[PDB]
């Protein structure tokens, strides 16, 4: 049999991998780093798990922190121009959630937003919550609950794949107020 | 005094003279406005009372199906098929009926959406006893709609102009589908 050195041999893992064992391994090496998980940053942080939340809240202030299973992600200024994102961590039963609002066209020429919340954790600690989205308006709702997901799969391929909350522009007007959005998130466990 | 009109449906029977602001809210109730069909998909030439509205449905268009109940299944079948454009279905609950409609619309151009919506065969006024909700259902996920049935007098054009109803697509109809057909939940109360 043949042996692969660990992803993390350069931050300090000596693991040498058979092909049954690499990508179990690398899910929960001690020596892997993490990428900064905010999107739409320039930003080359790296670090282990639980030092993101703390990166969050020094480095990025304009990510504004909520406490509490239930709560309004105010998205402010709806109408800017072009791609946008809006962020926001919510902090509840012991672990951090980051909140994404995304404008952008995925299709060409068609501008839509995209909200989904990941879990500052594993893909297994995200197994144990769901969550809730929910724009609420003049007799209208709009609802989507899901597994959060993990940073280990991240931001942008949730979206391109359509594995969040998605709507138009249009439909944002119908629920917005003063030109901005209130989202209601719940966490469950 | 007072700015007084006839209604908009003297010519098919209506004596009456409203005052301006009472007569959108007279003309949704008129016994005597003409329906157009209703029927998504068709050439359909027919008009006629609200009274006769889903009789037409039942013998002129008898490939729409009838789900009874407040809480169904709108098993929209082969929404993949190039030209497939228009899925329709009734759910009879409440003493009235309801007409589910699914269109397949590249609006955007390039970007094939989906727009469901729910009407009911009735009066705004009536439409507003109610709140439907619609459901796309599948692993651990949900996307759920939910508003107040439009009146068939204000058509399904209006609505998917708007996006004023279910919006979704082909990427997010494939996470919900059952072998290229998709079952949507729709739930009416009251
Ligand atoms: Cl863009
Ligand atoms: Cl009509
Ligand atoms: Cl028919
Ligand atoms: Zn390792
Ligand atoms: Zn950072
Ligand atoms: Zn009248
Ligand atoms: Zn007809």
């Amino acid at each position: 049999a043949v042996l692969f050195p660990c992803k993390y041999a350069t931050t300090g893992c000596s693991l040498t991998l058979h092909h049954t064992e690499k990508p179990e391994h690398e899910d929960i090496c001690e020596y892997r780093p993490y990428s900064c998980p905010c999107p739409g940053a320039s930003c080359k942080w790296q670090g282990s798990l639980e030092a993101v939340m703390s990166h969050l809240m020094h480095a990025h202030k304009s990510i504004t922190t909520l406490q509490g299973e239930d709560i309004v992600f105010l998205a402010t200024d709806i109408n800017l121009p072009g791609a946008v994102d809006w962020v926001m961590m919510q902090s509840c039963f012991g672990h951090h959630f980051m909140l994404v609002l995304e404008k952008q066209e995925k299709y060409e020429g068609h501008q839509q937003f995209f909200a989904i919340v990941l879990l500052i954790g594993t893909r297994k600690q995200a197994e144990n919550f769901a969550y809730r989205l929910e724009l609420n308006g003049n007799r209208r709702r709009l609802t989507w609950e899901a597994t959060p997901r993990s940073i280990h799969d991240g931001v942008a391929a949730a979206i391109m794949n359509s594995d969040c909350l998605v709507f138009d522009t249009a439909i944002a007007h119908l629920f917005a107020d003063n030109g901005n959005l209130g989202i209601n998130v719940t966490i469950s466990t």
